[PDB]
């Protein structure tokens, strides 16, 4: 008991102190650190010696302790043991690390499934030339060598190496490597922290190079922060912020965390610029998966942020990681296209963009290509195939979170850099614990009020009124899956049996003017064909009743009257057209069942707006003709995400209650005929 509370504390801990970045140890970094003399030929950081020394792995090697990886544990070993070398420093630790080498060396080449580290071949064979140049003994000869040596050199005649020196770009991360350097011009290009391009080995070799006092700099607090190591990248501020509040949201527990959610976003919000953002802020350098991720997340949240940050990505209609180079990640896409179904109308780049990403990802989903260069993940197809299967218009709460907790891969999930890395607290097992609770304690409270409203049901013999038990459960779930939290039943409830009602009464008097006449007739006189009327409409106004009293006896809230003008407004319509006003009523319904006093926005002129908005969404339910139906919902809700998004966080619980009402529709209009499963995932089958 309390241990939930108790877990929503220490992840509300971790969001309020989050800096610079949590992000584990590269050896290979720290080993570059650690071959900088301080002058008097004793080493400048002792401390990365020392880390070198206490972090070597049980068998020798250097890298990522739960996932073996011959390219991570070979460079990451190479790169220790010519550290210590250097410095004649712990022979013990350097020499278990050339054993490893000389037992492995061979096996480079014998994982198929393996990733390369980034810049691998640039960066391998020029430590391999440092360690010859100190007469390690090594196989220098091994076989499945010959074939990285040539391609270095290859990669070098290949490599813009003057735009190198005159623009920032990404390979000012990995300037270790390379030969012809005129640090004259390179130094213009150092970052705004002293680094080049966040990159403590880049920027460790650039220092012994020039000695510059900036680079030392960036150098003396990363080595501070971490106690003698240092990552692969830092800082890494504006990645995990992001990507922390994007893995809440979609685990489906950012609830808990609105305040703290409030002030992260702040944070990346103060950094981002026209030109979009990569990992870490104040950069030269911007990166698309970074910037779309940012852009998401601020635009979704209320932040006025503009999609021609995204021009600069764009060339003839593709996009790009990168700026002025080929690459295009699976993940980055993916963000991409994620980012794009937030456009407003005005946006074209977005249009482009999502017409661009959709078919990137498409593609790769028949290639069987859904790998990515940057992260190993548990489940990186199931997330394509969601996305590509399930627009964000139609993307339910409960649905996307039911799947994304199967897909999480907690602390599993690997990130890639020049080594192998984590990042503690992005991928978390603690968050996984806490939604799969979460996620369970609210399934279970929808099962019971599944339970309920099947005897309202029942007792009320809506089966002879022509409502099917299929539809039952599907308005159920549509609600549900909607209005999830446990502690928002009233709004659930009112409109899943709002929306039953509806469709009793449309099945039963909808066919033509007298029998819709004759049914509103009976409503309010209550309050052959006219007995009958007189009994549906007496489960209307009965189960009308037992709402607003549950509410009255629990909340102290009277909304009686309001609750009848409402259905009396519908009926109006209804009668004279048939039925055309559903959407309306469902979200009236639901601000009325609000704890809050919202009702008064009835009136406003914004919610006029959205009101005739989502009566053009909700089609009286009814080949070819469906895309032009389909089409023409999405317009509409592109209006409505333009008003909704972009609002003052009063008349917000509003808004947002239109967009939820709005995309049941949509995904039911998309989806509504296969969707056994999706109602059994989340409904009824347990997480873990
Ligand atoms: C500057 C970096 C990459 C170099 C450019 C690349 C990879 C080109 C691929 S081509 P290549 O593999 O051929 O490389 P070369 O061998 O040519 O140097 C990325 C550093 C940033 C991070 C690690 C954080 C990522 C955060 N988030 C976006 C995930």
């Amino acid at each position: 008991s309390n241990a939930f509370k108790e877990a929503v504390k220490s992840v509300k801990t971790i969001l309020r102190n989050l800096t610079d970045g949590e992000i584990t140890i590269s050896a290979y970094d720290t080993a570059w650190v650690a071959l900088i003399d301080a002058g008097d030929k004793t080493p400048a950081f002792p401390s990365a010696v020392k880390w070198i020394a206490e972090n070597q792995l049980s068998d020798g090697s250097w890298g990522d302790a739960y996932l073996f990886s011959y390219h991570d544990r070979l460079i990451n070993t190479l790169a220790c043991v010519v550290a210590l070398r250097s410095w004649n420093l712990f022979p013990h630790q350097c020499n278990k690390g050339i054993t490893f080498f000389r037992e492995n060396i061979g096996k480079l080449e014998d994982e198929n499934d393996e990733h390369m580290p980034i810049g691998f071949e640039v960066a391998f064979p020029s430590l391999l030339e440092i360690a010859r140049g100190i007469n390690i003994d090594v196989p220098y000869d091994s076989p499945v060598l010959k074939d990285i040596y040539a391609k270095k050199e290859l990669k070098l005649t290949r490599i813009p190496k003057e735009i190198m020196h005159k623009i920032p770009t990404t390979l000012l991360h990995s300037l270790e490597g390379m030969r012809d350097l005129d640090w004259e011009k390179l130094l213009k290009l150092q970052s705004q922290d002293g680094s080049f391009l966040f990159s403590p080995s880049s920027t460790a070799f650039a220092f012994m190079q020039t000695r510059d006092s900036n680079c030392l700099e960036y150098l003396r607090n990363a080595v501070k922060r971490f106690n003698g190591g240092v990552p692969n990248v830092f800082p890494v501020d504006l990645f995990e912020h992001i990507w922390i509040v994007d893995r809440l949201q979609r685990l489906g527990i950012s609830r808990y965390f609105e305040e703290e959610i409030k002030e992260c976003l702040d944070y990346v919000h103060r950094y981002w610029t026209d030109n979009g953002i990569c990992w870490a802020r104040c950069s030269h350098v911007q990166d698309i998966d970074d910037t779309a991720m940012a852009f998401r997340l601020l635009r979704q949240h209320g932040y006025q942020v503009s999609a021609d940050v995204f021009k600069n990505f764009e060339k003839e209609g593709e996009f790009f990681c990168f700026v002025g180079q080929s690459n295009q990640a699976v993940t980055g896409m993916f963000n991409l296209y994620r980012a794009s179904q937030l456009a407003f109308p005005r946006e074209e780049i977005l249009k482009n963009a999502k017409e661009f990403s959709y078919n990137y990802l498409l593609e790769k989903r028949e290639r069987e290509e859904l790998i990515d260069k940057w992260i190993i993940m548990k489940d990186l197809p199931g997330e394509i195939g969601f996305a590509l299967e399930i627009p964000w218009y139609a993307s339910l709460p409960r649905v996307e979170t039911r799947f994304y907790i199967d897909q999480y891969g907690g602390e599993n999930d690997v990130w890639i850099g020049k080594t192998l890395y984590r990042m503690p607290y992005v991928n978390n097992n603690g968050y996984l614990e806490l939604a799969k609770q979460d996620y369970n304690n609210c399934q279970a409270q929808h099962q019971l009020e599944w339970d309920i409203f099947q005897k309202w049901y029942e007792e009320n013999r809506l089966s002879e009124w022509g409502v099917r038990r299929s539809e039952l459960l599907e308005c159920y779930y549509l609600a549900a899956a909607t209005i999830f939290e446990s502690e928002r039943s009233h709004e659930r409830m009112v409109w899943a049996k709002s929306s039953v009602l509806v469709k009793a009464i449309s099945s039963s008097f909808g066919e033509s003017s007298d029998s819709r006449r004759s049914f509103s007739d009976q409503f309010h006189e209550y309050i052959p064909g006219s007995v009958q009327a007189s009994r549906l409409a007496g489960v209307l106004i009965g189960t009308l009743n037992q709402m607003s009293f549950d509410l009255f006896m629990s909340h102290g809230r009277d909304v009686n009257n309001l609750l009848y003008l409402s259905w009396g407004d519908w009926m109006e319509k209804w009668k004279l057209y048939g039925d055309e006003g559903e959407g309306e009523l469902m979200v009236k319904m639901i601000i009325l069942m609000k704890n809050n006093d919202l009702t008064n926005f009835f009136t406003h002129t914004h919610f006029v707006r959205l009101a005739e908005i989502i009566n053009r969404i909700c089609l009286p339910r009814q080949n070819d003709e469906k895309e032009k139906t389909i089409k023409s919902m999405e317009k509409e809700m592109g209006k409505m995400v333009e008003l909704a998004l972009s609002e003052s966080d009063t008349f917000r619980d509003v808004s947002i209650t239109f967009l939820d009402v709005a995309k049941a529709f949509y995904y039911f209009a998309l989806c509504g005929d296969h969707l056994q499963t999706h109602i059994s995932k989340v409904l009824f089958q347990k997480v873990g």
